[PDB]
């Protein structure tokens, strides 16, 4: 049952984008949603190894990587990252499948998110500068795993100088928001389709 907390390598991509993906749906396996098993991880984990790999984790017990843990502690550094270095590699041969939501099937949510990337989250940068996730599979949920995970990214991104991280969690995740709740994070802002939430760090 022992889990330790790692620094990631380019050799856990594949590890990254299947817990992503087996926690993509609000926190619940996505695989039967997707048609393609990687984009989740290639738009939500990967990147942030490539483009931070000082704040970039996993979770590792006897069985393997068990979860991750990523964080970034400038959200104006790694758009930047994401804009030039990530998302155009992306968006080569990708195919669009409209803008229109309405025409979706599987994945293409997900290439459309690439194409056109949402706003950012109408909270405040400055307080909230530094942002990560985290995410377990069910073996390593349940046990305070995420409890010292936290502590550890929250620590790192404190030791980077960020006086605040922001998280953003599906309203259909009551798990998480809860987790967060008990942190002592608070709601920066809520829509039917995403909360976000943060801590001062310092
Ligand atoms: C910002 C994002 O990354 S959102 C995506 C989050 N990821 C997921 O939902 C993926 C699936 N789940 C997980 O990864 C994990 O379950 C996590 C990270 C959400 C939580 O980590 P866990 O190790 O499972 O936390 P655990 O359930 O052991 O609870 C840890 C503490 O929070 C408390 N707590 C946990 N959940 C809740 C809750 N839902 N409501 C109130 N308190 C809670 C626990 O009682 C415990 O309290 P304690 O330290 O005083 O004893
Ligand atoms: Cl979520």
């Amino acid at each position: 049952s022992e889990v330790v907390i790692r620094r990631a390598t380019a050799a856990d991509h594949g590890d990254l984008c299947r817990v992503c993906l087996l926690t993509g749906d609000s926190g619940r396996d996505a695989s039967s949603r997707e048609d393609d098993p990687t984009l989740l991880g290639m738009i939500y984990a990967v990147p942030y190894q490539v483009g931070a790999p000082d704040f970039a984790f996993v979770l590792e017990d006897a069985e393997g990587v068990c979860g991750y843990l990523l964080g970034a502690p400038d959200t104006l550094s790694f758009q930047h990252f994401l804009e030039k270095e990530w998302l155009p590699p992306l968006r080569a041969g990708l195919t669009d499948p409209g803008p229109d939501p309405a025409a979706w099937q599987g994945s293409d949510w997900a290439r459309d998110a690439i194409h056109r990337p949402p706003a950012l989250p109408p909270i405040d940068l400055a307080a909230y500068p530094a942002h990560g996730h985290i995410d377990l599979l069910p073996r390593a949920q349940g046990r305070g795993v995420g409890s010292r995970a936290m502590d550890h990214l929250e620590a790192a991104l404190a030791a980077a100088g960020a006086p605040g991280m922001h998280l953003q969690v599906s309203p259909e995740n009551p798990r998480a928001l809860g987790f967060y709740e008990h942190r002592g994070f608070r709601e920066l802002c809520r829509s039917e389709d995403e909360v976000v939430v943060g801590r001062r760090l310092l």
